[PDB]
């Protein structure tokens, strides 16, 4: 039920309702489940000339999505091995800011726990994909999705530096 969004560009990136454990590190996990629903297509909000929408005659289009992505309309956008490093090089700084004018005593724990996940994540950058609001900025909150260590569960995180809690 508890909201989660970013002030410096994620609007809503996670929430409670799925469920939120916080790592000894500095992260939030929001778990995701997969949901069966009928969807017809939808590419944008309006973008096609004409269709049909038959295909064939034994199957509509039932396709499973998770229902983090899908209520808050996750975008994964494709990414560089460099490109990734400015990304969370810039990002990291512009926290250390976050922190100067909120809280200062924030910067070190920041700097240690953030330098131990990312070297932890640079292992395997590709396998922790990288998502994106509809907000479209590469310095806004960042989500990573990684398998458990059993794969059967999909989680993402959510840097917590950068995401508030919100009480309906």
């Amino acid at each position: 039920m508890l909201l989660y969004k970013d002030v410096i560009s994620g609007d809503e990136l996670v929430s409670d309702a799925y469920d939120l454990k916080e790592v000894d590190d500095i992260v939030y996990e929001a778990d995701c489940q997969m949901v069966t629903v009928k969807q017809g297509g939808d590419v944008d909000i309006g973008a096609n000339p004409s269709a049909e929408d038959a295909e064939e005659n034994a199957e509509e289009g039932t396709e499973t999505v998770n229902n983090l992505v899908y209520s808050f309309r996750l975008s994964p956008t494709s990414f560089d091995k460099k490109s990734y490093m400015s990304y969370i090089k810039g990002y990291m700084k512009a926290i250390k800011a976050r922190l100067q004018e909120s809280n200062p005593e924030r910067v070190p724990v920041f700097e240690k726990n953030a330098i131990g996940f990312v070297k932890k994540i640079l292992a395997n950058f590709k396998d922790y994909d990288f998502y994106i609001g509809e907000s479209m900025d590469p310095d806004a909150m960042v989500v990573l999705m990684n398998y458990r260590e059993d794969g059967i569960t999909p989680y993402m995180i959510f840097f917590k530096d950068g995401l508030v809690s919100e009480k309906f």
